[PDB]
């Protein structure tokens, strides 16, 4: 299997100026989408086993669904645990072979939050497996809510975080208006606490301010959202026109090839189509 | 894993009257729609990997895809190759560790059919696993059609399937006449070939006809379409009504919960539910 | 596969007066002595998988070894990591799905050792499987004991599951018998109130591991011995037959002298019949 | 896994004057020594699971030791089933995943033999394995040639990859010096026109190895010498050290010598180096 450490990867992506995209992963269909995509593509890809996901199929059997269409996979692969907020979860997720962990304590203390964000680095950084935290809330999208830079610094310090999340104008889900990203913000936290950045909420956010954020350090940029569309509408397409095609095949093939080429158009966004080459 | 020899189920089903569901299987939602009917019902179950998912999945992924769905799982199950026309994918379910495979040489000559399922079934007895052949056409909906007594005999002796697919009334696909099966026919074949009868074509026969034919000696109905159709009239209803529902565990999950239904409905419909009990 | 956590086996014999025998594997006729012999006994048995073995074949092909010989067997099974020195291997460890742990930081600080042990417990908890640290250095006898409450701030600080101390035992063949610290014990199960580990426990006098046991022992780490048996059924065939190249032969009967080895350490720290109650 | 098709390296071998070495393994130490031999001297490499292991340890638990020590190992390796006189041990070593297969008819009337061969064949063509047969008995050295058309016949009927037939081998440690039917093989060389494959290849004389490989025998079985060279190394530390417990050191040494006896062997049938032609 072509499994890669998640530091591995976001290191790599930080020092050249581009970003790992971090698709989130519900069922078979969505897994082949973003693992075709990302062959098509030559490009290193995490892929993101999310708490809904967890909650419908189970950590250990996504893990292994992923590992079942590994096999003509040539690209570095990264599965992920994102936004867990139990240690227990997060110690899981290191026990089924994940290559890199989020322990998500934004609802915590500042204490809290170091504390055990901490203990999940060690362990990652002892199986050499990438490790996020988040400092800052990130909400719903249904100047206050940015991350300091100090706040930044003294959870990356406390922690030794691979790659941080932190709150710099994005939210989860589909944007009611168009997000402004806090670029002076980025940029003081490339120069300061001088590690990847993680973008939150990377679904629907403007190409432009991607591409801006890209250079400013960010270099794991998250989307779920946006790939269930494709996929819902590719899903439509078929069942508006023939509601009686009862081919899974031909619908759910659909959404998966839509699906796919959202996800070709974001690794392209990213600048991690073939960099697959610097891996080999 | 509970997983059992399509011959012991089926040899089971047959000498007490009820027959094993087998349900074919496309994607993670499908598979999780089985087992869970099965294990509501506490039914053992056959799921069949045929040739259109092969095509897509793969079929070493989608053996592997149901290991993963295995885990709280206790009633008998059974992992079939349906439909097979060639001897090196038939070894490859065997060499992948299926519990039953079916290789269907009805359109080949009388002896072609006979050479090559008598080689898979050679295998399939020394391994313990169940085999299925197949002696007459089942077509697509879209009298001398029907299986004679004396060729299901000589197929069956010669061949030493462990069930036998014939071509009883019966077609693949939405039937746009209502089938009537040939019943006088199983009869016939329950007498003088002495074998479980397989039952294509399962899918919208009315439940009557599958009732008595299930008391005349079929023990294994074969369902696809009727599922499929399910699963999908589940999705629509979600899409339809909210186009932008883009939480696939809504709108996929209606599928499978439909799916389910329709899988719990087939279970009883056979006879099936409770007979885990005699398996432990 | 039979495999139960550490803490479930260890909890079990404590209450209930009995042992855990945690056996060294060193290679696959080792390993088969003591799933053979555990499974006559009906015993749940811990495999304890040291420093050596991991130099020797590797943490993970050891690991994977004793899995593809549980086919058959049906009483309780752990797999422990023995005498780990580092976080790393650890954890490497708990990745590879073992059911317990020791980390033995006993060569550290107290602080250190406590940091490092408690950093191990709360994964292990976190899993569901066992914890053991230790306290107190424990030798070798080609060459002393764990205080009461030093023993209980260690414990409580680091929420181990099971504790090793030193109480008068030694690793390796005793030159002279040994006299455990049956006093120290018993002060400890009435203020530690957990699980004793003995290390050492080849070669200790039969009546001592009987009372050893009443004083809340339950676990009772046991290699050089069966090493000792192994070799001499080796030695029986080959010291009468040096041209007797057939291995199911040589090493087969280090293997069967091995096992009953084994199965008389069973019977020894009462963990005989006990498989039934965890079913 | 670098596993690959007995096919592959058979055919490749024939093909280049060289011999594939199929070894024997009993044990975890007998395993690594095969596989750090074959690592060392850059050579594809058949392990053999035969019937006496079968018998100790099981078919599958081989299977798995195997797969669990290959974590490291670049070169091509052949899981191969040797002896099987069973439809059935045959398919289960297929369903686990071996890499090549002989069924050995031999002791089966002709028309059986072929019967039994060929249905085993077909699977392993399906399923891109090497298959071997044999046609004439074979027996052990403690108590004959095959005809050159008995061997062609059995070939085409039974359309093996490669084939093993009575050449005045036998199994065992050698009493007299045996010598190899030359002109025989060489007449098949010319006639049946596939790998042959020579068993009891212990204590076969360098020279008669050297010139049968150049008359197209391109898999040679080494059992018993190997079992000799790891049983030597064992007897070095206990008759020496008869309270030598570690046996990383006593079964070490025998995993040394066997290592080195492999080596030659590698050596002696050409198929050093030959992992490149490979990759
Ligand atoms: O941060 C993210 C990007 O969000 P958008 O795609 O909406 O822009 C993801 O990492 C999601 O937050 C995730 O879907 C929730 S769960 O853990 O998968 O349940
Ligand atoms: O015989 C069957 C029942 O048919 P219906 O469900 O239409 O009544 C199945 O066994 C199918 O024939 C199968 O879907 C084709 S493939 O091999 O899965 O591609
Ligand atoms: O403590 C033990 C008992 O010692 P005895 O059998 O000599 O009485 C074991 O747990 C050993 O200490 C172990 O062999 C060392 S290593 O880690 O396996 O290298
Ligand atoms: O043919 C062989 C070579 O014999 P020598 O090493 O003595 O020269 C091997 O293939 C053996 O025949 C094998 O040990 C028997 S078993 O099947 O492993 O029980
Ligand atoms: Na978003
Ligand atoms: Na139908
Ligand atoms: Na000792
Ligand atoms: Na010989
Ligand atoms: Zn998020
Ligand atoms: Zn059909
Ligand atoms: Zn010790
Ligand atoms: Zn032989």
């Amino acid at each position: 299997m072509s499994y890669v450490s998640g530091n591995t990867l976001i290191q790599h992506a930080w020092q050249h100026g581009y970003a790992i995209g971090a698709f989130s992963v519900h069922n078979a269909e969505t897994i082949r989408a973003i693992l075709l995509a990302a062959e098509q593509e030559q490009a290193p890809v995490m892929l993101q086993i999310g708490q809904k996901v967890i909650s419908v199929m189970g950590l250990k059997p996504m893990k292994e669904m992923i590992d079942a269409f590994m096999h003509d996979i040539t690209v570095p692969v990264c599965i992920h645990l994102d936004h867990s907020r139990s240690f227990e979860q997060t110690m899981e997720a290191v026990q089924a072979g994940f290559q890199s962990v989020m322990f998500d304590g934004s609802h915590l203390s500042f204490d809290e939050n170091v504390r055990i964000t901490r203990a999940v680095a060690d362990v990652a950084h002892a199986l050499n497996l990438g490790v996020e935290g988040e400092i800052g809330k990130i909400g719903g999208t249904e100047d206050a809510l940015i991350t300091s830079c100090a706040e930044a610094l003294k959870f990356s310090e406390l922690t030794t975080v691979d790659y941080l999340a932190v709150s710099i104008g994005t939210a989860h889900g589909m944007y009611k208006q168009e997000p402004k990203l806090a670029f002076e913000r980025l940029q003081e936290m490339r120069e300061i606490v001088k590690k990847p950045i993680v973008l939150h909420g990377g679904s629907g956010v403007p190409d432009e301010q991607i591409r801006r954020a890209i250079t400013l350090g960010v270099a794991k940029v998250n989307v779920d959202t946006e790939l269930r569309q494709a996929f819902t509408q590719g899903v439509s397409e078929v069942l508006a026109a023939s509601p009686d095609e009862y081919v899974l095949a031909v619908s759910l093939g659909r959404g998966r090839d839509v699906m796919q080429q959202k996800v070709i158009e974001k690794i392209r966004l990213f600048g991690s189509q073939g960099q697959a080459a610097a891996f080999a």
